[PDB]
């Protein structure tokens, strides 16, 4: 038997339902989620790290001049300085006074720390969604298996085939372009490998972690060596990756709404709570019993001894039955006013059992069924003493769940008697037309 | 759990109350005084004999 219904996209809260099959006793079906992963499809554009400009040794022409060729190198710079006349250890180096040439060639490469700390630039394209569901029905125990959240894939868990329906919203926390640095991800824009502003983020872009190609602008500029010493001095703007690591916002795993935990190695977005998930589970008939197998119950009276407003299970009710024989049949509340903590019960010959519930109403008006026989429960509830707790809400909050009986009666005379007061005023007009018409004849 | 009330200022008469924690059984409570001493602050000025 198939069972198709809808489910809120929650992790901790189970989904309790009863399957109504004609000619068979109803069975208890419980669905619980464990994880909920949103996995986009990403492609790496480039990586970024701090640079390191190595300077080769210069040639010191003693009497003459040289030139240089445009060597293929990232941010390669060249100049020629004349009349240097350098001094080394042990006297001067050249002989021609005020007629010399120093090379001073510089070149930019990536650092040796680039294999450890780097930022990877990704482009996010919408991908797949998968989750993990816990399955139990009847007397079969809890078991779990991974499913795929789409509209097509059948997942066989246990003996039943479950199709998890698609999400009701395509909301994803990721932007078009994300950057991954170490443990956390960010929503940051890129210079897109063609640009780089020499001090901001893309002053060293390499297409992969070991690429021979390397784009790097760093505003490198060679300066003149001074006073007769041999060195190559340069001048460049500082690192844009180093500047990014200080002037940096909050990561996406501290900013993302709906409680989206963000993991790394397939770049998922775990345990978001948005939308609804439809289901379709084909329960086998081997877990179904006939009407003659189950014991019928009668003479049901339910009394709520104590109720509390909090979203712990703070409502206790005792109900006395009169069954035909001993047995075990599940209980369930179909309405959304109350959820029920236990599923089955130990029946006897005209006993009484207690069940724990958790509502969000001042006056609950739910009903529950035991061995396909209904009984209505009602009572009053008190507010809880606590202000802040560490566990989420087991129930659900409706529009009319906060209205007490005194305030419900107060609005029943401000729209009940007042709207009926215009009925008195309208019929006085309707009879003054009749009493004036009768004056003529 | 915290329970607040008002007891009278009598010595031998015990105060009885029933605390009501929700979800739990009530617990009897009994507070009784033994002494009640008012101690003013004094400073000696002189003695006489």
């Amino acid at each position: 038997y198939e069972h198709t219904a809808v489910m809120p996209n929650k992790v901790g809260i189970p989904y309790k339902a009863l399957v109504e099959r004609p000619g068979y006793a109803p069975v208890h079906l419980q669905i619980q989620l464990v994880n909920t992963r949103i996995i986009p499809s990403t492609n790496l554009e480039y990586i970024t790290c701090k640079y390191k400009t190595k300077v080769p040794s210069p040639v010191v022409k003693c009497c003459g001049a040289t030139q240089c060729t445009s060597k293929p190198h990232p941010d390669y710079q060249c100049q020629v300085f004349s009349g240097v006349y350098p001094f080394m250890w042990g006297g001067a180096y050249c002989f021609c006074d005020t007629e010399n040439t120093q090379m001073s060639e510089a070149y930019v490469e990536r650092s040796e720390e680039c294999s450890i700390d780097h930022a990877k630039a990704y482009k996010v394209h919408t991908g797949t969604v998968q989750a993990m569901v816990n399955i139990t029905y009847g007397s079969v125990s809890w078991r779990s298996a991974d499913v795929y959240v789409n509209g097509e894939t059948p997942a066989k868990i246990g003996d039943a085939k479950l199709i998890i329906g698609p999400l009701s919203s395509a909301w994803s926390p990721f932007d078009n372009k994300v950057v991954v640095y170490g443990h956390e991800v960010y929503n940051y824009d890129f210079p897109e490998y063609g640009t780089g502003k020499a001090g901001s983020f893309g002053d060293l872009q390499s297409r992969t972690s070991t690429s021979n190609d390397l784009y790097a602008n760093t505003n490198l500029k060679l300066q003149r060596p001074q006073a007769g010493i041999v060195h190559t001095p340069f001048t460049q703007v500082p690192s844009g990756f180093e500047r990014w690591k200080k002037d940096k916002g909050a990561p996406l795993n501290d900013v993302a709404p709906f409680g989206c935990s963000i993991a790394l190695e397939p770049l998922r977005a775990e345990n978001c709570a948005v939308g609804s998930i439809p289901i379709s589970i084909d329960i086998p008939d081997a877990a179904f019993t006939r009407i003659s197998e189950t014991p019928t119950v009668s003479d049901l009276e339910c009394k709520i001894t104590e109720c509390t407003y909090a979203f712990d299970f703070g409502g206790i009710a005792t109900v006395a039955y009169k069954s035909s024989k001993a047995g075990n049949c599940p209980i369930h509340s179909p309405s959304g006013v109350a959820v029920i903590k236990e599923n089955d019960v130990t029946l006897a010959e005209s006993g009484s059992f207690t069940f724990h519930f958790s509502t969000a109403n001042i006056h609950p008006a739910f009903k529950l069924q035991v061995c396909t026989s209904a009984v209505t429960c009602k009572g009053d509830c008190k507010p809880p003493k606590d202000h802040i707790v560490d566990y989420p809400a087991q129930h659900t909050e409706s529009f009319t769940s906060a209205i007490s009986a005194t305030a419900w009666s107060w609005i029943k005379v401000l729209v009940g008697g007042t709207s009926a007061f215009i009925v008195l005023g309208l019929i006085a007009t309707a009879v003054v037309a009749l009493v004036l018409f009768f004056h003529r004849h």
